[PDB]
């Protein structure tokens, strides 16, 4: 066996990816699944349609390869987090749609579950806040909604899973023979995993209404979980693999040593630091989870942080405001310019931490005159992205005494020059851009493949991993914080107009 | 005689209205003059270009009406403001260029005249701070700067005036008994004028070494000054009318009522608020100015401000931002939603008054989400002109106490129905356009008219003044106030981000 298929089931679309040792792309396949949207706020998936279209990559990707599940080492699996699947075991039905992360319906049980201020109710445990993102509180809306579902649970009939369980549980057979298991990236995301013992907590299931026959045996990210079916595509196959997407982004840029973080630039961003094996509560608001867990090594954990406007700020200049409709990369108008010209941008949500640490929807752009133009715009537009990514490393920072070494980056926007440079700047550390842009899909097949021996651990693949580039810091230190200085404190008064804005 | 001739000797071009009783305009011509630009912030003219323009198009408004001296019943002057030109009262040739009121080379002249009582050392005598704009100062640059000047004037053989007087000094003959007179709206406008007796301040002057041979006689903007030469365009005629341009444009409006003011609409704009005949010192750093003085009767005053930034703005957001290329006219796009949404412009300069008083270069917009777009963007440009003339109104009334009774309008911007619907809905008093939009130039021929008789006075203008359109508050009180205080906050908050601003 040659090569090891990772599946990637995302948000949007699944896709499968066959690797080679060196970490190169063979063959590929992908699939759109349907957003559905019952309601304002409801956001679900149809999981048959996943793993009909999850089964449908898999025999795209090894057609277009010329390959037999002959030349399948081992299968790694990724997924979109949080969205929630629960299934009848007997009949493998599922009771309801996926509720996908992006959905909002559980805002009451999660303000009831936290009670007058219990967000932070659970963090020190699970390392999340109470939101509508996480899996539990989906669980328990899918058993007091579904007719049925409730009792058939105490039974012992129903299966909840993220969608890596659901991938996983229909490639072992389903109804014949089906693995009900998930990894610990995976499971530290439903808000029911005890982040110090790994296991589920019962006190926190038995509040939300969830018994415990439903959920999946926590795991490794990497060991066999079992094969595939027999009269499937991979029969025999070993699935070696699953992690989290994020986690997987962050495993497949080989962010395998303290102080390493990936940043996920999109339309908005993910950034994870690697804290070792060291558990970090953040005093910031950051989420505490786990990066990876290869076989009985022990985990690794990390800090996570996100930007809810980045890429997106660019897009609403173009879509909402008629700009630049006649340059599609904007990164050649602010190349026009050495400066931001004394022009700042205060996205939305960028006032994620000090003085208030309450993200608002209403942001600003300050420093116009006379001499700014679009070009100074477009550029204060990526250094937003820079300045924001910056903020939530200096909260990582504060937290831990584990300072970002290094930033090893993915995600559309890495293409950018200018951007990443400015990044590099901003920081102070290297920024690493990959040779293989699909580090979600390469981090579940390095997590297979090392279970089954294709590579021989971290340090194997360290010495396949390739980059594409990196930036290095140059820009003149106190122009670095002047810049830094203006942007918090544009950030700040912000945020101050917004307390008093009367709506 | 049943026409008044006016003669508007503007910044940029100078015309020729030939008015009838009735204010119509029956008649005009229009030539544009040199603007000189011989060194960065200077700004001149050619005295006998404008000259020159000044009897063409005299000959012009004639013609084209075919009317001859004796339709003539009295000329009227009105002129740019400021603006300086001396010249030698043997030869009638200038000594230099006329020195434009934007022009900024006196500034060195400027902060040392003020010495250590600053910019507001002579503001309690003539109601001006020192400044580039404003004509002593530019009277002594012409002195310390040009052979011979110096002495010529200290034999009494040099002469000073604004354009009002430059032209009258022509039309009367020039060597061959020119008469040598200004108005008190033009007076009270180069810093060596009391505002409380209407006569040349000997200490002022001495300050800047400017002899009292060089100062017009100052009269009323309303009186036979002398008549028009033997060989000149109208020939006996009496010239009977001068008032500054801003003064004029407020007369022929008719805004002769204690809390009447008028609001010119350009890429800045001018606002000036009849205070009767109680001259009203400003605490909020607005200017204090004759309004007019008729004859014998006492002086009436008035209080002006200025705002940089109005129609600047949205030709800024096309010319540099490169938004509504799609739309010439704004107002299109603003009609297509109800309000602002949530967005507020901080014009630069727009901190002309509380917190600081201290007008800057940068600006801001805020209350930026998702939803806004260009159409929003649009609404809430045109909100910050009213909303700034909102705020100069209120300087004006805790100034004096005077509450603004009526708002009469003119400039480009009057077209514009929902600025001035907005604009009305902010004062919370009536907006009126007159039918005649040439308010300047029908200001002086209503000065000059009443001084011969052809018209009967101030109530007679009134029972002439023809009214286009008028726009009363409708926008509920809430909505008024929230909107403005929002505002209000937006540019505090503004003034504080650039007060940290390190650029």
């Amino acid at each position: 066996a040659d090569y090891v298929l990772a599946i990637d089931q995302g948000t949007t679309s699944s896709r499968a990816i066959v690797f080679d040792h060196s970490g190169e792309i063979y063959s590929t396949g992908q699939l759109e699944h349907d957003q559905i949207f019952p309601r304002a706020g409801w956001v679900e998936h149809n999981p048959e349609q996943i793993w009909n279209n999850v089964r449908e990559v898999v025999g795209l990707a090894l057609t277009r390869g010329n390959l037999t599940h002959e030349d399948i080492a081992a299968v790694g699996i990724t997924n979109q987090r949080e969205t929630a699947v629960v299934w009848d075991k007997t009949t493998g039905k599922p009771v309801y749609n996926a509720i996908v992360w992006q959905d909002t319906r559980t805002q009451k049980i999660v303000d009831e579950l936290g009670g007058d201020e219990g967000a932070e109710k659970y963090k020190s445990i699970v390392g999340l806040p109470l939101a509508t993102y996480f899996s539990g509180p989906k669980i328990k809306w899918i058993l007091d909604n579904v007719e049925g579902a409730r009792e058939k649970a105490e039974k012992g009939d129903l299966l909840f899973g993220n969608t890596d369980t659901w991938v996983l549980w229909n490639m072992t057979g389903g109804t014949e023979g089906g693995v009900h298991v998930t990894d610990v990236t995976n499971a530290s995301r439903t808000m029911l995993m005890d982040l110090d013992t790994l296991s589920w907590r019962e006190d926190i299931a038995a509040d939300m209404g969830i018994p415990l026959s439903m959920l999946p045996d926590i795991r490794s990210s990497s060991e066999v979980y079992g094969h595939g079916r027999p009269r499937g595509l991979v029969p025999g196959v070993p699935i070696a693999g699953i992690l989290g997407d994020q986690q997987a982004a962050t495993f497949g840029q080989a962010c395998f040593e303290v102080g390493q973080a990936k940043n996920t630039y999109g339309t908005g961003n993910f950034l994870l630091l690697n804290t070792g094996t060291e558990k970090v509560m953040s005093k910031n608001g950051l989420l505490t989870t786990v990066c990876y867990k290869i076989g009985d090594a022990p985990a690794v954990y990390a800090l996570e942080g996100s930007i809810a406007v980045t890429g997106s700020l660019v897009q609403w200049l173009r879509d909402n405001l008629g700009m630049f409709e006649d340059a599609p990369d904007v990164e050649w108008l602010a190349g026009k310019v050495q400066d931001n010209g004394g022009a700042y941008f205060v996205p939305a949500f960028s006032g994620l931490f000090a003085p208030y640490w309450r993200p608002d929807a209403r942001g600003a752009l300050v420093g116009l005159t006379r001499y700014v133009n679009r070009n100074h715009i477009a550029r204060a537009a990526l250094e937003a992205t820079a300045f924001q990514s910056r903020e939530v490393v200096d909260a990582m920072n504060a937290d831990s005494g584990v300072d970002l070494t290094e930033l090893r980056v993915d995600g559309g926007m890495v293409a950018n020059e200018l951007l990443m440079q400015f990044q590099a700047d901003q920081l102070g550390v290297d920024v690493v851009r990959p040779k293989v842009a699909e580090t979600t899909a390469l981090g579940a097949a390095y997590a297979a493949g090392i279970a089954v021996g294709f590579w021989k651990g971290e340090q194997d693949v360290i010495d396949n991993w390739a980059e594409d580039k990196r930036w290095s810091p140059s820009m003149e230190s106190g122009e670095r914080e002047r810049l830094y200085r203006n942007w918090k404190k544009a950030v700040t008064k912000t945020m101050e107009w917004v307390d008093e804005d009367v709506e």
